[PDB]
């Protein structure tokens, strides 16, 4: 059985924060699954306060591939609350920064919320001796650890940096870590010998298009301040030093700046020029090379052959690190068919058990291009796929 | 003779970042100066491409009260021109990190500034020997570390924190660190026993003034105060501190016009006020980092939380009237200068003897009051009638 760890803190300001994901399990589930996870997940669906979530909007509900569970979806599983208390207590270790205490409990070993852990974990232990394995959407060192005690392994899940309208959707799955610390590149150096891909960038970009590419400066993507990218996996720049450092090497009106509708924050209005692109593609198409932190934006421009400079800490760093045109496609190759799994599949424990299992990199792209589709060998599978 | 420290390196994008200083101590001099300093701050002047600079404008002129130097007022001093390439140098040795590059200059030694600061002054020996004492614009224990091997001292000089049209004109002057490290805490917890004020801590305001729910007040980004001196709190953190106490409904928020960001418009209410007083006064508490809108509040006897590391912070942390209007007291009257005395080579001399607490405060009110003499009044009651109202006689 799966063990999906769903914390109820409010780092960002938000309650149930994860609540999509919650949502998406649940409405995916075949056999019960145990939550580990807030009494504020348990009450949000019936809160008439919090109507106006975008959780509750068609649109996203559409878009994440989800129906809000009734009664009898949401009582059928197993739970284990985490206590509300413990937010205060991190945040006064903290100076009673938000902030900081995220980066915390997204980098470091919490005594205090390890031994919660433990008690809640004991008080279903014949439950517990049934998982198979601990899902999280974000690091957690301490949930980590006391997965390690029971000898059972942390999945870490996320939306993945291909996404709907402009792609096919793509998720995150690693066993070390989403976003910071990633075993991307670890996978990559065990398995590189494997993939000989007669193919170019646009054709392993093309594939994953869904939309006719756009026609034919230095590019600057600002991301939102304060997720757990730019707060812990950004190796300490930010927005501002960003701009800061790439106005060490260009000038005003060679800079072009792409803003995260997102951000709390926005440029002031006559200082940098800002970009006003349809899409992500158009902003790339009119820079010689971009900068970024660690936007997915960055991947796109890597797979569009985009000089792209990346400051922070990501999945998909050790693509730009190759120098060599065809060892650079066979990173990509990799990354988008091994690495990247299809956004359904993550929820899909049928799905997380054959991952469970460690099949090999062969097993692993032919399951996703199957999936994509409507061989037996790695490359000769990706070389059909990009063809046809 | 002094010795000006006026540091070329652009660590926030503007080469002689410190213009407006050089062109002051020029203007107020009458002795020679020895500027440790770059080639950019003598070229500066004649550079038409950089005419377009806050520092030639008008209205900043007469605001800091200074001239641009003629030749003969830039060429009777002696100078120490540092390379400008040790930024890039500094850059690489920092990931290529402007911001942590300038929190390491302000924060901590770099032997290769000691090295070349050392160098340069070996070169003129026979000068340096006639120096009292280093000035600096800001904290840099690479050069306090220099000046003190040679048996100087360091006195770190900057625009105060309270400012015309709104206030008197004042400036910092402390011997440990300007913004950051201060020593107002050290010192007052030295001489409180001097400080019995019989007055209420509107008189105080008032004298300093010249004009008459949730406030969180925002600063600009990229300066010491949020670089070094911030306790790891930014503008964003901020406003995470004070969402997790309040609605959103129960926020007002005071932005900086000087800032490169913006807050986008329909997330917090901005304030629209047209000062800081009248913005303090809409709110029931006052949430800061260390900006200078801090102190106005706790002026004003507004609730207010200091989260960042400032020269007025040890006010806040005194329980009672009594106690907050004697250190404020001190604060406004004992460790802020008039502005125009801490480039006044003969006020400079005065600090340096290490004078009392007394000497200083009577210093500064007979400049405030543009009189001259000495009384037999202590200093509380200097203070005293200083700040107390006298009616007019008929
Ligand atoms: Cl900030």
């Amino acid at each position: 059985g799966l063990a999906v760890f769903l914390p109820p803190y409010p780092f960002r300001g938000l309650k149930a924060p994860y609540l999509w994901m919650f949502y998406k399990y649940l409405h995916c589930a075949t056999d019960s699954i145990l939550f580990i996870t807030g009494e504020d997940y348990l009450s949000v669906t019936d809160d008439e306060a919090q109507r106006a979530r975008w959780e509750f909007d068609p649109a996203s509900m559409a878009s994440l591939g989800y129906e809000l569970p009734n009664a009898q979806s949401m009582a059928c599983h197993e739970y284990l609350t985490l206590d509300n208390a413990f937010y205060e207590t991190l945040l006064s270790r903290h100076h009673h920064d938000p902030i900081k205490s995220f980066s915390a409990f997204l980098t470091e070993r919490i005594p205090d919320l390890e031994t919660e852990l433990h008690a809640l974990l004991d008080s279903k232990k014949g439950i517990i001796d049934q998982i198979d394995t601990f899902i999280s959407i974000c690091n957690c060192p301490s949930l980590e650890h006391v997965a390690r005690t029971l000898g059972k392994e942390v999945m870490h899940i996320e939306i993945g940096p291909l996404r709907a309208p402009m792609y096919r959707n793509t998720a995150y799955l690693d066993f070390a870590g989403v976003n910071g610390g990633t075993e991307a590149s670890a996978r990559y150096e065990k398995c590189q010998a494997e993939f000989d891909i007669k193919a170019s960038l646009g054709d392993l970009h093309n594939y994953f298009l869904e939309v006719l590419p756009p026609a034919e400066a230095a590019g600057v993507v600002l991301q939102v301040e304060d997720d757990s990218n730019l707060i812990a996996y950004n190796h300490d720049f930010t927005n501002i030093s960003l701009l800061s450092y790439v106005r060490q090497r260009y000038e005003k009106e060679d800079i072009l700046v792409r803003a995260h509708p997102g951000s709390l924050f926005r440029l002031r209005d006559d200082v940098f020029t800002i970009d006003d692109s349809a899409n992500s593609l158009a902003f790339i198409n009119q820079c010689n090379e971009v900068f970024t932190i660690n936007s997915s934006v960055g991947l796109e421009a890597i797979l569009t052959g985009k000089k792209t400079t990346v400051l922070g800490d990501c999945s998909y760093a050790f693509i730009n690190e190759l120098a060599g045109a065809s060892a650079t496609v066979n990173a990509a190759a990799f990354y988008l068919f091994s690495y990247l799994v299809p956004f359904d599949l993550v929820f899909n424990q049928e799905y997380l058990k054959f991952r469970l299992g460690h099949p090999e990199e062969r097993e692993i792209v032919g399951k996703h291009i199957e999936f994509y589709s409507a061989a037996h060998s790695l490359s000769s599978l990706i070389n059909e796929a990009i063809s046809l």
